C-alpha cells in the first residue's frame, strides 16, 4: 500500500524539486512519484481535469484563480512553496529606458500571466492601469511602443525579434536565463501574490498521498534545497 502519484510540472524549478522529493524524501513518507514534465500553461491542468494526473506543480494563486473562474475547474490549492519573481529580460538592451520609438514588447497571451507582466510594466512608468480586467487593449501606454503576444513557450525565442520580453521564471529557466545574470527589470518579492501551489481535483480517491506530498514540498529539506540550487535570486521559497 505505497500509493503512486502521477505529477505534472514544468521542468525547472517544478521538476527539479520534484526529483529531489522523490530520491530523498518519497520513500520515507510511503509515496512514490511518477513526474511528467510540461512546457506550457493549458496542458497541465486539462490533464488534471481529465483525469490523467493526479496532481500538477506549476501554476500560481492568481492564474489557479483565473482559471477556475474561465473555465469552472474544480480544484484544490496547497500552499505557498516558491516564488518566481517576474522580469523583463531582452538581447538588444540593457534598459528599458532604451525602449526605441516605435519598439517591441514581447508579452505572453494568458489572462493571468498577462496582467501580471502589465503590473510591472507599470511599476516602471511605461503603462497606466485604469482604477477598478488588465490587458494590452485596456492599459494606456505612455511612451510609443507595440506589445506583441506570443504564447509562453515561445517567450525566450521572442527576444530575437523584439525589444523586449516580460517572461515567466520557468520560461527564462528553460532559456539559460537568471533573474541576477539577465533580468532587466525584476518584480519585488515583497507581497507578491504568485507563489505556486500544488494543485489537485477535488473528488482525488488519493487525498491521503496527495497531503503527504503536500507536507514534502513545505518542508524545510525543501527550502534547502531550493535555497542551495538557485541563489541567482530566480525561485524564492514562500515559507
Ligand atoms: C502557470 S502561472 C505562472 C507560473 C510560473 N512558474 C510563475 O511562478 O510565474
Amino acid at each position: 500500500d505505497v500509493v503512486t502519484l502521477t505529477v505534472g510540472a514544468t521542468p525547472s524549478p517544478h521538476a527539479k524539486i520534484l526529483t529531489y522529493i522523490n530520491d530523498n524524501l518519497a520513500a520515507d513518507a510511503g509515496i512514490k512519484l511518477d513526474i511528467v514534465e510540461y512546457t506550457d500553461y493549458v496542458q497541465p491542468n486539462t490533464a488534471l481535469n481529465d483525469g490523467d494526473l493526479d496532481a500538477n506543480f506549476y501554476q500560481t494563486v492568481p492564474y489557479l484563480e483565473n482559471a477556475e473562474k474561465q473555465f469552472g475547474y474544480n480544484f484544490e490549492a496547497g500552499e505557498g512553496i516558491h516564488l518566481e519573481p517576474l522580469g523583463v529580460f531582452s538581447n538588444k538592451h540593457k534598459s528599458l529606458d532604451e525602449l526605441p520609438d516605435g519598439g517591441t514588447i514581447g508579452i505572453i497571451s494568458d489572462t493571468a500571466n498577462q496582467s501580471r507582466a502589465l503590473e510591472l510594466l507599470a511599476t516602471q512608468g511605461l503603462v497606466s492601469i485604469p482604477e477598478g480586467d488588465v490587458n494590452i487593449n485596456t492599459v494606456t501606454k505612455l511612451k510609443n511602443f507595440d506589445f506583441r503576444e506570443v504564447e509562453g513557450p515561445q517567450l525566450v525565442r521572442s527576444l530575437d525579434d523584439f525589444d523586449y520580453a516580460v517572461i515567466n521564471g520557468n520560461f527564462a529557466q528553460e532559456g539559460g536565463k537568471t533573474i541576477s545574470g539577465d533580468a532587466l527589470v525584476v518584480e519585488s518579492p515583497v507581497d507578491n501574490p504568485a507563489v505556486n501551489v500544488l494543485v489537485w481535483k477535488g473528488d482525488s480517491k488519493k487525498v491521503d498521498a496527495i497531503a503527504k506530498l503536500e507536507k514534502l514540498l513545505h518542508s524545510d529539506e525543501v527550502k534547502q534545497y531550493i535555497e542551495k540550487t538557485w541563489s541567482d535570486g530566480s525561485v524564492i521559497p514562500a515559507f
